């Protein structure tokens, strides 16, 4: 407080992505299952570390400055909640995508 | 399978530890308190943003404009109910999703 | 502060899941759709088992002598839940837990 | 594949804590001590509800009529250790916990 | 108020799952054991990490110089028995923590 | 699998110290206590991000190549637990000073 870095989500978003494409490598059902098990996991960590920077670092200034940004945070929780239920890498990539654009708000956030 | 109830029970608790807080000053009880207040919030928080991310869809945020910051504006209450002892910072979170509950309700009609 | 709807509504996700594991044979959906029972049937049963040791008292148990085995009746019916896809097993749980609800509220007045 | 020795070594954890606070009235120490305690308190019960929850079946709650109230006891205990720095109130959590042990080593025999 | 006790009850859950997988091949079942296991490695992942970081101490890494890469190893083998399905594998994963366990008590001499 | 990253580390051990010098600030008792269960909480997460690194990441040709790498993450592991119990500043500091060691290497096994 306030030390925050949307580098936990992307981190935590990365491990979703790098699961879905392990599981187009291999077809045995105990690896099908410990990568899902893994992949609910983890999306739903970079899910609170998403929500944790909306609530807790971004304040009334910041929604005003970026009056998208509510709508981009609601997004990118969805699209990692529809990786969360894929196999599909895509999923994954479309996480990161809204993730890396919270990061860009969040460091132009730290110079002014 | 969502119910803001959860969120609503946990504010109610982090309330009643900070009513309770004003009437024992022992500093291991007030520690105490201060540790379960900490964790209430949280999971308050936790079921809110929940509700925010995973029930309500786009539709219900074009029929509901103001619900993307009331939704913060809950979260950012129940922080400070978080950081307080004042019993009112627990009940202002709890107007805040008393107010998501009524949006909520209106939605499954 | 307690309140066993914490439980009924973890309680109502297990049997939600079950129900929507008759109409997806998708092996991956099948498998989230396991991972996510277990959890909540979980949550449920320490909200159940907080209530039995939290907030249960002596008075209670002596006024409601069935209590000791109603509460560890529901565990049972859980965990029953928790190992089937059959939505009767998770409404046998929500049965129990009504069973407990309707003792809670005759326990506050 | 249980063993009450989970609950027990927990158990010995807030004993020890209460130990340690009697020597030591730094107020950051006595704080930090007061939170650790909460945690590993919560984590014996959780131990002692699941055995109560999921090992104990209907054939060791006959054959014992008394265990349902010893467990209620144990989770109370632990409680009452959890809102005390009474290294006293730790020694008879673990004194209840020794009754389950017993018990349970019975049961698999 | 250490004890390598629950490293080894942990990992001793993981092994009888790996075995009771070998008797069912029912999908919802094996994925239950799978979720079982994954969380059981963990726990005692966390235990032999715990003791290597928080009990011992210079005086005994110098003592026993093997037992850094011995604990790196256990942790490996734990990791290895989470992802497989053979009792061989939580075996091994035992013996590793048997060996820990060994000097541990050594030390408590 | 295998993709980690020390800066979860990194970061949590910075909201320690952040925690820290906070702690000289506000003489508030509740303030001091909720200060202390939040760096608690934050100090045993950063222990778990270097535990995780040393047990899953590393691997034998990296401690055959970093002989000092056990001891290293041990003492790391130490730092955080002197932090943990200690309101100076300094304490965080060191812990961090030890991550970015374990920072250093980690980035060079990327490399070869």
């Amino acid at each position: 407080c306030g030390v925050y870095d949307p580098a936990q989500a992307r981190i935590e978003a990365e491990s979703v992505k790098a699961v879905q494409e392990k599981m187009a490598g291999n077809d045995d059902p105990h690896f099908q299952t410990r990568a899902t098990v893994i992949k609910e996991q983890r999306a739903e960590l970079a899910k609170h570390h998403v929500s944790v920077l909306w609530s807790d670092y971004f304040k009334p200034p910041h929604f005003e400055k970026y009056p998208e940004l509510h709508q981009l945070v609601n997004d990118t929780l969805k699209a990692l909640s529809a990786a969360k239920g894929s196999k599909d890498p895509a999923t994954g990539q479309k996480a990161l995508d809204y993730i890396a654009q919270i990061d860009k708000i969040f460091w132009e956030t730290k110079k002014a």
